[PDB]
């Protein structure tokens, strides 16, 4: 089980709000507006896969509803320098 639910907490309303974000600078949906993040909330951990399989960084999958419509968003976060990049955002997505 690499995938772990994680709470729908300020933190992760926050990826959401990166994920609209992201989003709206991608264009494929025009302006989006960010409501919030429902559950479930995914998050994968990445793993060295040589030495001390140290953690590489994260990727999230969420549940986004952008201007009243349901997305699937998808956000990669680096361990070490936290720096998040949107992997997919998909959208209107059936309620998870």
């Amino acid at each position: 089980g690499e995938w772990e639910e994680i709470d729908i907490g300020p933190f992760t309303q926050n990826l959401g709000k990166f994920a609209v974000d992201e989003a709206n600078k991608r264009g494929q949906y025009g302006r989006l507006t960010f409501n919030k993040v429902i559950r479930p909330c995914m998050k994968k951990t990445i793993y060295e896969n040589e030495g001390f399989r140290e953690i590489k960084g994260y990727e999230y999958q969420l549940y986004v509803i952008a201007s009243d419509k349901l997305f699937r968003a998808d956000i990669s976060e680096d361990y070490k320098t936290r720096e998040r990049k949107l992997l997919r955002f998909d959208g209107p997505v059936p309620p998870p």
